[PDB]
């Protein structure tokens, strides 16, 4: 449903144009490598920093923003139920005000697996 790049230096994240509703289900996979600083060690996968330089929880990981709330994605998720309405924004969750020294981008694929419709 959407594929593209999520830049590590985009403090506001990357809009996908996918408008999610409560009860939809989605899958995401994320590839590649970014820098969250200039030092040779400051590399991250979507799952987060390489663990020879750990950061606080969820910091410098790939997250989804929906309705301005962050949800864990990391390297990916399969068939997860969306709990709030909103456009899916993808974000490298680095410390605000420090994105300017970042580089690289993740290659991300999103599939809307289902649109909410209950048995009735």
């Amino acid at each position: 449903d959407w594929s593209g790049s999520v830049p590590a230096n985009a403090e506001n994240g990357k809009s996908t144009g996918l408008i999610l509703k409560q009860g939809d289900t989605i899958s995401v996979v994320a590839h590649g490598w970014v820098k969250y600083g200039r030092d040779n060690v400051e590399w991250a996968a979507p799952d987060g920093p390489v663990p020879n330089n750990p950061q606080p929880s969820s910091i410098a990981t790939l997250v989804a923003k929906i309705a301005n709330k962050k949800f864990a994605i990391g390297n990916g998720v399969l068939h997860k139920t969306v709990p709030v309405d909103g456009e899916l924004i993808l974000l490298f969750n680095d410390v605000p005000g420090t994105f300017g020294d970042n580089s690289g981008e993740f290659q991300v694929e999103v599939i809307i697996e289902s649109r909410y419709s209950p048995l009735k």
